[PDB]
């Protein structure tokens, strides 16, 4: 990602980039009512505007598993 | 991604990329009803505006997976 | 991500870059109710606005896991 | 991320860059009720605008683990 | 992250770099109504405007694990 | 993060950096009512406004274990 | 719009009302553009979620009226 | 607008009643451009989420009216 | 609007009423963009969130008016 | 606006009224760009979270009138 | 606006009114341009967050009038 | 406004109101750039959190009136 410019009146040079971006989000709620009942497990729930960047590695969003023996 | 201009009037040099993005998201919610009851499970709900961008790795986004033995 | 210029008028160079970023979020919430009850799991909920950038990792947003053995 | 520039008018040389950003967040809650019952386990909640970057480990936000053996 | 310039008219070089940063927030709360009762785990909650950048380690934020024996 | 100029008008050189912070926070809080009871565990509520770097370890913001035998 | 009870179980009585309401509405707008020119006359536009009641009373809602002599 | 209960188990009596109420209501605007030129007129834009309520009057919204002789 | 109750279990007696309010409002706006150009006239333009009860008289909201003679 | 309980459990009488009231407003702006010209005018703009009652009187809210002879 | 009670358990009376009340309300601005040029007139802007009421009077709010001959 | 209560166990009466308030307000600025230009006029800009009650007088918010002959 570069940007080179010479000049031997106006002159833009511009390189834009973007990874896992959220943005311009409006979130309106009235009332909502939630019930959770876990016995021995996994519960996710109520994941909003969540952005993540992962290099080399493994990236989980809003992941649930269960027990592992 | 590179942007180079050369001059020797308006001059315009651009490179843009997106990649995982969520943007101009609007949401209204009234009287939602939820009930959840998990027993050694997994469960996944109520995911919203969720980028990620993931390099050399396994993303996951809202994965559920049961008991791993 | 590199930026040069040369001059022998208006003259504009950038690079810009962006990985995880959230940004421009209203949120309104009204009589929202909410219960949780677990018994030896892992509940996860109410996550919002969440940004990360892990290299050489791996990266978990709003992960729940059961009982390892 | 480097910038450079030579003369020999106005010149403008940036390079910016961004991670794991969390910025323009705005939020009103009004009479939300929350309960949490826990027996052994891990409960996470009521998260917002948590930004992090991490190098050479593994991040985790709002993360529930439950009890390992 | 370097920045130079060389003159043999105004001339700007800059070079700015933002990682794990949270700026920019307003919350409002009015009469909220919490309750946790733990019994031998871990819950975690209100967490809000949280940055942390992490070299060399494990970074977590907001993070509850049950007992490890 | 250097910054060099030469000269032989307005000539400007910068380089900035920021890591974990935090900043521009407004909030108010009105008739929030708590009530935490722990019995043998670990519970950890009202974070606001936290910054941390770390370097060569393992950073914990708002980390909440169980009991470790 | 009365309500009355009488008990000599649940029981329940109610008696609701609405004139002139607006809710729940979501509008995503993006690069809208827009130009008026205007000698001498009137002109309306962008008018959304508006809602009135008048008793004893002409209403008028985006009502553009020309030169009255 | 009247709510009378006797008694000699749960009893509920309400009587609720709404004129001109606007709620529940999420915009997201990106890049909107606008351009207003008047020469002795009127002009009327960008009105959003306006409730009113008049009583033995005219109530006027959003409302333009030339010049009047 | 009265509310009365007699006893000789749980009663609840309510009336409530609303008139001329506005809730529930989340915006979000980026790099919106207006010019205005006035030469003997009336302009309006940006209202939002506005709400009004009037009695025994004319209410104008975001009323734009040409010149009177 | 009365509230009357007699006795002779739990018993709950009210009498809530409302009249021009704004909450629950949650706004974000970015590089919002505005220009006004006004030669021998009126402009009215940016107006957010207005609420007014008025009684025995004509209420105005972002009301441009022209020049009066 | 009375509240009378009689007894002869847990005994609620209450009577509540508002007129004119703005509150619960966030606002988050970055990087906003404005500019007035007026010659012999009149600019209202930036109005956030006001309540008023006038009682046998004239309110107005945000309200801008020409020259008056 | 009156409150009465007679006894011959918690007995509660009460008579709130209120007329022209602002309350829970949270605002954040950054950079915003302002320029006011006025030749023998009226510029009224940046009000913010202003409550006003009148009683048998004209109340005015943020009012720009031209000059008057
Ligand atoms: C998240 C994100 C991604 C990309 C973005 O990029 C948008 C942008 O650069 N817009 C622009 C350019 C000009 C302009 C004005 C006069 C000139 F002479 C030349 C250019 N005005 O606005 C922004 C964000 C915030
Ligand atoms: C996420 C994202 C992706 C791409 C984006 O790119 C849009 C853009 O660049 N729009 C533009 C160009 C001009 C312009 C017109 C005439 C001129 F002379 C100079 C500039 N105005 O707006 C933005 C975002 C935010
Ligand atoms: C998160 C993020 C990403 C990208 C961003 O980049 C936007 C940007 O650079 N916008 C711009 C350029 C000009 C301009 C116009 C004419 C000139 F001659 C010189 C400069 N005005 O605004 C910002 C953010 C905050
Ligand atoms: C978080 C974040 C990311 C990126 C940011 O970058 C935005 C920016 O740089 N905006 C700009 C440029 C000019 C300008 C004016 C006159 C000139 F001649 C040349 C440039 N004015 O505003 C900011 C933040 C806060
Ligand atoms: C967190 C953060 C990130 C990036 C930031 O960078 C923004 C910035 O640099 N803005 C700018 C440039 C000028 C300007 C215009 C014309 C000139 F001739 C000289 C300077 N005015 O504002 C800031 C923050 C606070
Ligand atoms: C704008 C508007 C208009 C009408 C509205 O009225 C809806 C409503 O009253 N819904 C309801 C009743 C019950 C219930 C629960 C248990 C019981 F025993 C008896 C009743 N739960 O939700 C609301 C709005 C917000
Ligand atoms: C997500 C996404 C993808 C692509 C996008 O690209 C759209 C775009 O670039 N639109 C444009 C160009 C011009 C223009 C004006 C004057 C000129 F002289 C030359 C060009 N105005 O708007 C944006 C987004 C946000
Ligand atoms: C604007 C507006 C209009 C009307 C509204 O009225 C809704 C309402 O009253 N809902 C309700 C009733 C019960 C309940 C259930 C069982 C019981 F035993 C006792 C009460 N729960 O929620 C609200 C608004 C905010
Ligand atoms: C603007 C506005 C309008 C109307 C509103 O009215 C809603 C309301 O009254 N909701 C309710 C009732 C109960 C309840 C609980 C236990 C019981 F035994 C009996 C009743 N819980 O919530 C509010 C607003 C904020
Ligand atoms: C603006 C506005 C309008 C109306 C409002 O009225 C709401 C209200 O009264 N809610 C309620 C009632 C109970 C309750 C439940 C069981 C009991 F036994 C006793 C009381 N809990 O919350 C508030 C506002 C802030
Ligand atoms: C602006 C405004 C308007 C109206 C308001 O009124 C709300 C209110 O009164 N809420 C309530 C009642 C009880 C309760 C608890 C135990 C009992 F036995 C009986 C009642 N707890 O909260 C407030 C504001 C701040
Ligand atoms: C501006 C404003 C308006 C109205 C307000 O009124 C709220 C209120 O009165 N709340 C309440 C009542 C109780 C309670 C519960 C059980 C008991 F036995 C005795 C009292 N706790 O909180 C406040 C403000 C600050």
């Amino acid at each position: 990602v570069v940007a080179a410019a010479e000049k031997t009146g106006v002159l833009y040079v511009g390189s834009k980039t973007k990874e896992g971006v959220v943005h311009g989000v409006a979130t309106v709620a009235e009332k909502t009512k939630e019930q959770v009942t876990n016995v021995g497990g996994a519960v996710v729930t109520g994941v909003t505007a969540v952005a993540q960047k992962t290099v080399e590695g493994a990236g989980s969003i809003a992941a649930a598993t269960g027990f592992v023996k």
